[PDB]
């Protein structure tokens, strides 16, 4: 059904949610807006491949050829298996053939962005997810540490955080990654674009039977009228896909720049205690490190009481 | 079956539960009113859709095309099949054609609803939940702390309460969430009542198979009446959604008046305790935070206690 | 199967068991009786919708219209499937109309009186539940106090429940919830009893298929014998759900009078503490409250142990 | 399949088990014998409803009527779906007319019988049930205490068993829940025994399709042959059906008898503690808490060690 279709990719964490895997202690490896894109980018395609090719929209088969009525079922079966597989051939089906292929294989098309868009939060997930991971739970172990000797009167950290404003080895992938999706979604939206600028009395082709046998048969009709039922959804589909796509992409460029996004003044709510003196220009991997740390800073409870403090 | 597809959406938390991620110790992030309009306005559709293409109100087919005695089966198949994606196209059909497009996709936009629905929702779980669940948090220890010390005899949280009155970021994401979903409520409700004003006798159309060799054929018949089967099942469903939501329209434009529904007293029973002096005129975050204060102040053990107290 | 069918709703806890939710603190939030009622009044309505639809009772189709012989198999198709759609016109189906549009969505009322008959559960469970679930651990809790403080020596009590007396809020609630279901319940009965009072000679309807072209065709028959198959399996379900409700219509009534079900003596145990002195009249949220402490007083140690001395 | 069919109902805990409900904490709230009956009883009814429509003993229908070779397929499917629904009709069939009920109808008579068979193990586990088992923690947590206090050496019990003496509420609700469940089976024996009494060529029935127009209409023949298919392995299940039954009689009406089961002298094993002293003529409730302590007094480690030295 469609509504448990929808089910399984919205309405429910599929791929939004923190991963049941006890190894990163519970923290969220991915942005907000990271995960929100990656959810929309990857989660659309699935369910617009499942919508388009559901038994509530199709009549159940996706090619119909028009065979004479004097040929049984059987062979007016083969006529509509043989067109089907008669898209990818030359010598035949002369009605172009470039946007047949994309009809045939449009849900194919669809997963294959849905993989391209997949890899890079997938990259991310391993090349540079448990360097952050292991950094950012130091990072806070060490702000509690600082909290609890600072309010026991009843800088390590800044040094590191110094190192890692030099190196950016860890933006480079952040910004790759976001530069990778960015392409897949220009190239989706190209192809989506173009796909859908196709006319919709393309999927009509003038498919034939003659191979072998068959030439030297003056029985069968020269030329098969074949519709390409499951067309008009694909369309439909694809400008959905389209409309989001470029909707979702400012987004991703948005994201892009990194040092725009994040303030510097965040860890600034720490000047309160005595013990901590004072602490962006490029990109460097501190700017990263800091939109990780916003996105996780308010779990812990030294930074609550502290942030209400500087509230005053 | 019906009885099985309704258990999924209803009789069961689909999404009226407290959601199973360990990571905002067990709070109620949505209102009582929100979770259930949310529930509602979510839930509804999907029973809609599956309703509507279960196996045990349909035939199995939703066009049929009253084809010629003299087809073969599979030539009747064919009509059936092109006419049914021949409801996009212009040069045939001759029957309007608008109509047809939302009979054949009706499902999907019941669906898109769901979606359009689900966001806001979804918007608030991410963007406000998690900054007002460590709030709530803070608040709620808070005030046991309070409660501890001041009972161990044998004001921050109201500077607190304070600071977050002059700022309103939250209220307007709280407001903006319910304007959103009124209007997709508003909107589903235009087109619910213009599908279920469109008459009965307009899903059948005058379907033709006129292209490309078929056009020079004095064979098959000129025109095909067709006739969409599961159009008055929409239309009685469309009824049945448009009537919930202009019951649940009121009932969203109701929380929309934040200030109006709460009352300031709610924490005005902490003035028994001798360490507490006194502490709503517009659109602030105070009264969102009191809202939710007061869905779930009852679950801490000190507030019962106290209220027993007041009550004497 | 008809026997797993069943297993879902029966012989199986489906709703009458206590919500796997870590929020109440596992307590029955609901009574004995009415939690009996709820499973009832909703499982029932889903078992027959199921059962009628089985795949074996059922031949699989649920209309059937004698087509002549001259007609192909996917015209008797059309003619099937136009006549099941025919169902909620005027210009046709001359045979009333009234029988014709329940027999077709029988299966739709029946889950309509399941989900009317779950909502006055559903809303006891938020706008009643978690009020009276936070109030019977406080009651629990201190009773627990006082009994251990009181058998230390080798009323907070009384007057919170005097102070619940006055207030009927909460009665009310339980009163409407339980006039609302037993509303539903009757508004079924005299669904259930008018649609079983419909002659078995109504399912069939002289359908007709004359509109656009078809009518200036002298080639169809003018009308066609149709036959809804699954009708009589529905009368036969419909008196059954009718004399359950017609059984179940008086637990309904009887709980509606709630001082009279309950007995002002169940904390009258409670005198043989020396620390605690002696304690109806009306619909108050006393007698509610009272029936809930009655349905889980048990569990406590202090109850039984204080019980048996009772018995002494 | 069969296998995997009698695998829910049988060879597993379907209703054997004690409930995973963590509020009677882990006690047998029903006798081996009762809950032996209660499955049997039960999962053999539903067993039977699934092995007689499963997909590798039946063709798939379960009513055939021979129709004229000059009828479509479609026709043909009229008459089968027809006369499946004209078996609860008047003037038609003319073959009686009860048999014919019954062979439409018998999974649902079993059904019926599983459900009537159920409610009074279901009544006992909320009407007298937790009554029970409050009661049966209480008595096993004293004896603990007694024993532990008569050990440390290096009648409050015997007064409540008395109290429960007089009173006979609870047995009245055991006897009566046997009762029931014997009258049931009493019942479902007349009906299996009846059903299987008719004779193998009842089956078939002379059905008619005449009416509206079809009755002026001399192009079918006036008369159809039909025959309910699964009806033989009907008869076969109702006769297995019918012999339990017959055989779990015996054993139902064997558990009436409650004192004649019991033995008083379950407790004389206490007599060996100094501090114990001496301890069935009708029916009371000691009798039931006798045979409910006989069932699960092995469990507590007391009693074992005490068991031990009353056999020296
Ligand atoms: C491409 C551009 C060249 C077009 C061209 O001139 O040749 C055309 C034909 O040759 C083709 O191009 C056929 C291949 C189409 C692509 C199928 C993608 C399947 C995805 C798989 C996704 C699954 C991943 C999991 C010639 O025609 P034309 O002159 O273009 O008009
Ligand atoms: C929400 C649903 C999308 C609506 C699709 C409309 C298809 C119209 C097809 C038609 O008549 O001829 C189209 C012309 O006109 C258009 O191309 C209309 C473009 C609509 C863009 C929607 C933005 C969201 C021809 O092109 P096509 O048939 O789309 O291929
Ligand atoms: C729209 C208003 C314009 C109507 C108009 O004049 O043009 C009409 C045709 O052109 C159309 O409008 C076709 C598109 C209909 C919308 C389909 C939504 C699919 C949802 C997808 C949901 C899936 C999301 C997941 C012309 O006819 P008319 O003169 O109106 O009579
Ligand atoms: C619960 C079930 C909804 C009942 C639907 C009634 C459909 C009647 C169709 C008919 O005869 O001609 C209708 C006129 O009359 C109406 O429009 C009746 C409107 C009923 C509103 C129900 C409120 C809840 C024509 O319009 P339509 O065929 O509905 O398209
Ligand atoms: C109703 C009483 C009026 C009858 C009347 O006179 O008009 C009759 C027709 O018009 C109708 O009444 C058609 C609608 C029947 C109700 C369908 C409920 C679907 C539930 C949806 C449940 C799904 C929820 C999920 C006219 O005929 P009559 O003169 O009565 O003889
Ligand atoms: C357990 C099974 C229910 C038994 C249903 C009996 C249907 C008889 C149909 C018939 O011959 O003509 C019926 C007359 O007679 C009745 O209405 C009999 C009513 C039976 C009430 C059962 C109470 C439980 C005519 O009315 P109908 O065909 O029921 O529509
Ligand atoms: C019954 C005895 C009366 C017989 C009689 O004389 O009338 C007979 C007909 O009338 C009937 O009795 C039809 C009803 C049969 C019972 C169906 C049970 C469905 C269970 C539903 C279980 C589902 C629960 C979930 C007349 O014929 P006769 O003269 O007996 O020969
Ligand atoms: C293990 C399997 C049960 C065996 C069923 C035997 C059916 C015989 C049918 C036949 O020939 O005519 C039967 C006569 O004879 C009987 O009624 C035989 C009764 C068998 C009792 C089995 C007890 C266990 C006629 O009655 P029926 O056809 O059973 O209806």
């Amino acid at each position: 059904a469609i509504a448990q279709l929808a089910t399984e990719y919205v309405f429910s964490d599929f791929l939004l949610k923190e991963p049941t895997e006890p190894k990163f202690k519970g923290l969220r490896l991915e942005l907000a807006v990271d995960k929100m894109v990656t959810c929309i980018a990857v989660g659309l395609p699935l369910l617009l491949i499942s919508l388009a090719f559901a038994q509530e929209i199709s009549i159940g088969t996706q090619i119909s050829c028009f065979s004479p009525s004097s040929f049984s079922w059987r062979q007016a079966a083969f006529v509509d298996s043989y067109c089907w597989a008669a898209v990818q051939q030359k010598n035949s089906l002369q009605s172009g053939n470039l946007p047949l292929w994309l009809h045939k294989f449009f849900p194919y098309i669809l997963l294959l962005f849905a993989i391209l868009l997949y890899l890079p939060p997938l990259f991310w997930r391993f090349a540079a997810a448990p360097h952050i991971c292991s950094d950012l739970k130091f990072i806070m172990e060490e702000l509690d540490k600082v909290y609890n000797r600072a309010i026991k009167a009843a800088p390590i950290v800044e040094q590191y955080l110094k190192t890692k404003k030099n190196s950016n080895n860890l933006i480079i992938k952040y910004i790759s990654c976001r530069l990778l999706t960015l392409i897949i979604i220009l190239l989706a939206c190209i192809y989506l674009g173009y796909y859908f600028s196709l006319s919709s009395l393309s999927d009509e082709f003038v498919c034939s039977i003659k191979s072998g046998i068959l030439r030297n048969d003056s029985t069968v009709p020269d030329q098969f009228q074949c519709k390409l039922i499951a067309v008009g959804i694909f369309q439909l589909l694809s400008v959905i896909n389209l409309v989001v796509y470029v909707l979702l992409a400012p987004v991703v460029v948005y994201t892009l720049f990194v040092p725009f996004r994040q303030k510097t003044d965040v860890l600034k709510v720490y000047e309160i205690l005595p013990t901590f003196d004072v602490l962006s220009e490029g990109y460097n991997d501190l700017s990263l490190y800091n939109l990780f740390l916003e996105e996780n800073i308010s779990e812990v409870k030294s930074y609550k009481c502290l942030k209400v403090l500087e509230n005053i």
